[PDB]
């Protein structure tokens, strides 16, 4: 008997991906889900997780690669590795030099999800839905306050987003940038933010309970699709703003103590087949990292510039740099101060 234990994000695979794989290979898949980088990272650090494959964000690889939790990927066992987009491989390679440990899986940005109808009512037909001004100017948040404003509970992405908006380095290594100008703007915005949460905005957007959110691209598009399936007339859309946004990448990695390496490699190469990962993108509304798969993705998804951004939008994206622990601790304390007062 052959078995394979996978640990992936919630809502990050198609409903029949595992079943198709099991039909094709005869391998028993045990599939478990998390919904936070810290829950996965806290299992990885305790060791002996029992997982053969896990899906961390690329920025979390650097911290974990120095701890020696993953083992290098045998490229010869992945003949379809050549299907991966080389540009995405280079961006992930900033956290994983020579792409030794991680296979790019899906990627997206952190932008603005919003209720199209609610925003136009409150802010007029010319609401700045293409700008962070929509959610980072107090004058606007005061108007959108009553219809619901939410921010991610993510100090790394929110501070980077605020810094970029103010004209600073999105990955500034200067402590005063976080406690000074970034905290000032966040404190001005705070009284108009209903909550800081990294998943409640999804269903809230879909149901009409909040009208604007800082959120992950594919999760906002899932909320938009949920409202469409529910036939509730709620029109959710998503915006990568003109000032740029953070792009991030989730990757498959193999723990060093994985018991089913052969089966793990079979599943990776399975994912590299163009139709397998195109099918996932169709259902989760995230762009996969496979360049051969792109034309196979449904037109509604691949021609959506908020999922597959064109070259001009990609040029405005920035990525997460791993900060020195000194700056991590400054970020956490300031975030706590922002969320309270």
């Amino acid at each position: 008997q052959k078995t394979l234990h996978i640990y992936n994000w919630t809502d990050y695979i198609a409903p029949d991906t595992v079943a198709n794989f099991e039909k094709e290979t005869g391998i028993k898949v045990v599939y478990d889900v998390f919904d936070s980088n810290e829950v996965l990272e806290g299992k990885l650090m305790a060791g002996s997780t029992g997982f053969d494959l896990v899906v961390p964000s690329a920025s979390y690889l650097e911290r974990q690669l120095t701890a020696g939790v993953f083992q290098p990927l045998d490229k010869s066992k992945l003949p379809e590795w050549k299907n991966l987009d080389p540009e995405l491989l280079k961006l992930v390679a900033k956290h994983d030099p020579d792409n030794k440990f991680a296979m790019p899986y899906m990627w997206a940005t952190t932008g603005i999800g919003y209720n199209v109808d609610k925003v136009k009512a409150v802010l007029g037909e010319n609401a700045p839905v293409d700008s962070w001004d929509l959610i980072l100017k107090p004058e606007n948040l005061e108007k959108l306050k009553s219809c619901g404003v939410s921010f991610l509970d993510d100090p790394e992405e929110v501070f980077a987003t605020v810094l970029n908006y103010l004209g600073k380095d999105p990955n500034s290594t200067k402590a005063d940038d976080y406690t000074g100008p970034a905290t000032d703007l966040l404190l001005k915005l705070r009284p108009n933010i209903r909550y800081f949460h990294s998943s409640q905005y999804i269903n809230d957007l879909a149901n009409g309970d909040i009208c604007v959110a800082i959120g992950w691209a594919g999760s906002v598009w899932q909320a938009s699709n949920r409202a469409k399936e529910a036939k509730n007339g709620v029109n959710v859309s998503f915006s990568i703003p003109k000032e740029g946004a953070m792009a991030w990448f989730d990757v498959f990695a193999m723990p060093a103590d994985a018991k089913n390496k052969d089966e793990a490699y079979q599943f990776l190469n399975y994912l590299l087949r163009p139709d397998v990962v195109a099918h996932i993108s169709d259902h989760v509304f995230y762009a996969n990292a496979n360049k051969a798969a792109t034309p196979l993705v449904s037109a509604e998804v691949r021609e959506n510039p908020g999922i597959y951004p064109p070259a001009d939008v990609r040029a405005k994206l920035f990525t997460q740099k791993v900060q020195d622990p000194k700056i991590d601790r400054v970020r956490t304390r300031a975030w706590t101060k922002v969320k309270s007062g």
